[PDB]
């Protein structure tokens, strides 16, 4: 497992379930080319996302959507979506965990990154 | 003034001075066209953007680039910039300040909203 | 002046109006001793809380009261407080500005340190 | 296990390795008694600092020695130490988890808070 998303909701202090994410790689063209996705468990993570084999060098981007996990708890949101922009493997493969921390007119991002 | 960018360095708590902002709007054809740009100064902000007549109800972006910051201090950072994207004056006109705070692994960003 | 506190509300976008905060130094004999308290105003901040003279090398403690201004609005929030504990002018006199950010379950701080 | 700590380094990109958390607890004359302590794993996490037959309800206090942290590693820290004060089980017991996130100049805290 290279590639792990975890999210944390700062206003309830719980994780956050059922949040999607979207994982891209950059093209060419520099276009973004969709390459992974899904949502967060009970946990609030995800987990599965790519392997080894397939997690090549390269440009990738991850889009958490915030603005629908804060309509559904009827708080009025300031941002369209959480973004994180990234070159991988440049000195060799390593396993990544982007964790995420959530207020509806604040966020952090933060890289944990072994061996 | 109706739009300013604030930026800052946590490792030596410090502002953060000639750093590259660059704004674009969403057009009707869901393209993002250039807006307006600039670099910070020495209090670490960035005036004089936009002005009420043009900056209308719409959904823009700000990109920060905080890799050539680490970079030209001998540091390799693992983001590639800093982007924010959101819905502006939905309600009426109001005043925006961005702010961002920088580590090499790390950023937070946080919107203040005033009612002029 | 040389010391400033600085508060804003991450779930409104807003300045934080009339919350207090309380200032100590370090004794010689181990105790903490009152050194000045005030509120913030309607831009969120608290200015003239010492001077130049007063303000010579120790370590200091700043308590802002989180609790009193979570239930003015009717919310039950995880601290008691947020409490900041620093070393100041160590190689000299500096302009010291303390941050902080405010959510019911989650705290965040910032020192931004100038040679004045 | 009623509560646990867990510390990242945001300019490395890693957990936090054997820095010291220290626990008290407040007195009916309200000063601080010692209660628990310990150090950091390779994951950045510390378990087993009590029970929940031990854990009542009061006010606790959580103590990270950020201070001795950045001092090993040469670079130049602000504060002396990052503080965390609460109010424990006041609707009942529940699971705890105090996480921290470290910069020289800036720090933040959130509390996970489950069933």
């Amino acid at each position: 497992c290279p590639l792990m998303v975890k999210v944390l909701d700062a206003v309830r202090g719980s994780p956050t379930i059922n949040v999607a994410v979207h994982v891209f790689r950059k093209a060419a063209d520099d276009t973004w080319e969709p390459f992974a996705s899904g949502k967060t468990s009970e946990s609030g993570e995800l987990h599965g996302l790519t392997t080894e084999e397939e997690f090549v060098e390269g440009i990738y981007k991850v889009e958490i959507d915030t603005k629908s996990y804060w309509k559904a708890l009827g708080i009025s949101p300031f941002h369209e979506h959480a973004e994180v922009v990234f070159t991988a493997n440049d000195s060799g493969p390593r396993r990544y965990t982007i964790a995420a921390l959530l207020s509806p007119y604040s966020y952090s991002t933060t890289a944990v990154v072994t061996n």
